[PDB]
């Protein structure tokens, strides 16, 4: 699960992203292996880490449990959030920025969906 | 019509400076409150809920699922009540677009303070 999930280029940008905004630990291979084993624990298909859409669907499954979520649950969500941004080639420098951008991309997409339907005709 | 129970004095003078469209010339008037009031009755929604920040919030939650497929009338009604909410909340807006952006920004920050409140146990 250390070569199927990310490409070579994806990995090099993965290993520069910091776990927390003002911290110097960064993401490693071990966080990919861990998230993989975690999803199986949660009865989720780990193969979905391999793509943007797969990651999106995982975050959709996990979102409802996020506010009451344990630290393990929150760490798993944040990791997959960073993976999604990587797959999308959205630049991020830490976990918080990936969450902000995913939030920003959900608003943009819902906006364009409303404009597209509204201007239909 | 009168329907002068919805906005106070300070609120009415802010209402009438807000533009219907972000860079437009027409601004909200008393006839837009009268109209929104009658529109809600026709949608079988309590128009007295226009009189408070909490009332407008509950209306927006009622109408939101219908928004993407809504007609111009439905969208106009939603937009009008989004501005009223911002007026009641003393959120400074200058047009309908900004009112919608700030409601979304407010929902984002409440959901994350709630996630941080629980996350700190
Ligand atoms: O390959 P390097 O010369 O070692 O520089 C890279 C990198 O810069 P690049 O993206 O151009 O490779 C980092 O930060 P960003 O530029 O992505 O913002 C980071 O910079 P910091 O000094 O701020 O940490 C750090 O430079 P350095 O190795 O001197 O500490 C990093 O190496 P790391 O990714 O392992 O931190
Ligand atoms: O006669 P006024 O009521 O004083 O209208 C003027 C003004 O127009 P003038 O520059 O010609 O005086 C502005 O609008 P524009 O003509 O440039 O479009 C301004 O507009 P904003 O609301 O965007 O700030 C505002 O209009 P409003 O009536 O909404 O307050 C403002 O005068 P006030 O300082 O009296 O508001």
């Amino acid at each position: 699960a250390r070569a199927s999930v990310l490409s070579g280029g994806e990995l090099d940008k993965w290993e520069k992203i910091r776990l927390r905004p003002g911290g110097k630990k960064q993401y490693k291979l071990k966080h990919i292996v861990w998230a993989s084993r975690e999803l199986e624990r949660f009865a989720v298909n780990p193969g979905l880490l391999e793509t943007s859409e797969g990651c999106r669907q995982i975050l959709g499954q996990l979102q409802p449990s996020l506010q009451t979520g344990s630290e393990e649950l929150r760490s798993l969500y944040n990791t997959i959030a960073v993976l999604y941004c990587v797959h999308q080639r959205i630049d991020v420098k830490d976990t918080k920025e990936a969450l902000d951008k995913i939030e920003e991309e959900q608003n943009k997409s819902k906006k364009k969906a409303q404009q597209a339907a509204a201007d239909t005709g």
